[PDB]
């Protein structure tokens, strides 16, 4: 698939909005995440033990781990399709070190709609939303063929 450029533009103009804060919006999509498919806590050693939400808002590393994940992603974003490169380490890690079904990134992406819908209204109406659907869409998709290229397609 290729987005168009107006597309990427109402990718990275609300993408603008959230590198206002991206330890707040880290924080809120890994809890988003963790509490909408539970299962997907198991895959972190790291946070495994973590009981509750306030637990959760209350863990720095998980912060910590929060700005790492929004980084990588908003450094493939702003490549706007042109993420090959960038894109394969962290394919190989997720698919032999961590063992990510693809099933998790879709869960992941719809954190990321969910947070972003409820803190940018204005910045994320219905053609925004579409926008963005497109480029994780694209990116889960350059995933789910790497992870066949690496002997996991899991
Ligand atoms: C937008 C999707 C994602 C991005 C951009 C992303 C990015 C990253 C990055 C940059 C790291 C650190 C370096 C590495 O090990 O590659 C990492 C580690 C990790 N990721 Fe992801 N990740 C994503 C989705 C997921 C999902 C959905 C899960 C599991 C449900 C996951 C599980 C892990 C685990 C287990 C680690 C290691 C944590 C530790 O430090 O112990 N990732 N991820």
């Amino acid at each position: 698939m290729v987005l168009s450029e107006g597309e990427w533009q109402l990718v990275l103009h609300v993408w603008a909005k959230v590198e206002a804060d991206v330890a707040g919006h880290g924080q809120d999509i890994l809890i988003r995440l963790f509490k909408s498919h539970p299962e997907t806590l198991e895959k972190f050693d790291r946070f495994k033990h973590l009981k509750t939400e306030a637990e959760m808002k209350a863990s720095e590393d998980l912060k910590k781990h929060g700005v790492t994940v929004l980084t990588a992603l908003g450094a493939i974003l702003k490549k706007k399709g042109h993420h090959e490169a960038e894109l394969k380490p962290g394919a190989q890690s997720h698919a032999t070190k961590h063992k990510i079904p693809i099933k998790y990134l879709e869960f992941i992406s719809e954190a990321i709609i969910h947070v972003l819908h409820s803190r940018h209204p204005g910045n994320f109406g219905a053609d925004a939303q579409g926008a963005m659907n497109k480029a994780l869409e694209l990116f889960r998709k350059d995933i789910a063929a790497k992870y066949k290229e690496l002997g996991y397609q899991g």
